[PDB]
């Protein structure tokens, strides 16, 4: 953990996991849980 999505409240280890999973995750928003 380090980072945060501006939509979800995902908590990734570095910034580049959100910045590809935003633009995507942002869209739709898939969850694992």
């Amino acid at each position: 953990y380090k980072f945060a999505c501006p939509e979800c409240p995902k908590r990734f280890m570095r910034s580049d996991h959100l910045s590809k999973h935003i633009t995507l995750h942002e869209l739709l928003g898939e969850e694992r849980r």
